[PDB]
């Protein structure tokens, strides 16, 4: 069930454990945020272990896998939040009514970590602090957003129920994608930083 | 794991079974109906298996059941909706982001009725244009609830210090509750359907 890079929890459900610098996994989660984020600070970067998230990300990635008939449906995409609700993800993930909706109402992931560094999405808190999630998202089959969006829209409209997975901006070269269901993605990572 | 009396669906995903009168599965859902609704008549009451909903509802039991302390979290309840939303619910079950502002409400979720005569009122299972009204008999993981409050996007939590540790659903009146609140996706499997007429 919960991975092997995960360290011991003593029989819990749930912990934060933070990275040691310089070790592997460490060094490849900030790699992927100083690609376009070199300029700010890492403070910490934490591994998130919620053994009950997992669990229903996996068996949703497990039917979406069937569903797609391929296994090219997960994608590793950014979310900057404000300190306020970073202990609700922690513990209960992405949901879309806490949510700003251009492309639909839903939770939004970007490409670049960059853009989830914007203040409007990681607000800086009293102390100047950022959070950034680094997030596993069954992106799946996705076609372009739009405006008022309560779900993706059918993949035909002859079979109204059979939807796209997620929305984008484009299509072509992604840049953001909304996720319109819970544990449809799995917040794997978080970052502490500063401007 | 699906259940073992469920029919055989040929590899597939889905499908919709129509029980026979006289069967306890149908004469208990009928008198679970009757009990409130005398005055309607059933047309047919089919079961729902949608393996993937199933799938993900029985594993929300399972964390509930495990987190919660030897304590019946799950309901058999209510939900009255129109013939547009059927076969959206059936496929993909009930989404809070399309429901409806009840008439007295405790919370912006899905609403369940204890009650078969609460979702038979027209204003929740609408006729259709052949005079056909729908309503979900539907496993529901009520938990731990207290009384909810309009405002609500999520169950409150239950110590007002520790605000991620939350109910599981929200009540009209925890001494006599008569409809249910859930505001997560795969919180409730509809069961059965139940299509009856005046
Ligand atoms: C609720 C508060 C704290 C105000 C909030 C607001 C926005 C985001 C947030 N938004 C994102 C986004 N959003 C949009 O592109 C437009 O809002 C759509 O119209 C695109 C890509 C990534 C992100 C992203 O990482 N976080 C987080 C939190």
């Amino acid at each position: 069930n919960l991975p092997e890079h995960w360290t011991d929890m003593n029989h819990q459900l749930f912990c934060m454990v933070q990275l040691e610098p310089g070790q592997s996994e460490y060094n490849t989660i900030k790699d992927k945020f100083t690609r376009t984020c070199s300029s700010y600070a890492i403070e910490k970067i934490e591994r998130i272990q919620n053994a009950f998230l997992w669990q229903s990300y996996q068996v949703k990635k497990r039917q979406m896998d069937i569903k797609n008939d391929h296994k090219n449906n997960e994608r590793l995409l950014f979310h900057g939040t404000d300190a306020d609700s970073v202990p609700y993800v922690n513990q209960h993930g992405f949901n879309r009514s806490c949510a700003a909706v251009s492309y639909g109402k839903g939770t939004y992931f970007a490409v670049d970590a960059s853009y989830s560094a914007k203040d409007t999405y990681s607000k800086p808190d009293s102390n100047g602090r950022k959070h950034m999630y680094v997030v596993r998202v069954l992106t799946g089959v996705f076609t372009k957003g739009r405006a008022g969006l309560v779900t993706p829209p059918p993949k035909n409209p002859h079979n109204p129920t059979d939807l796209f997975d997620s929305v984008t901006n484009n299509t072509r070269s992604p840049k953001l994608f909304v996720v319109f269901f819970d544990n449809q993605a799995y917040p794997e990572y978080l970052i502490t930083f500063t401007a």
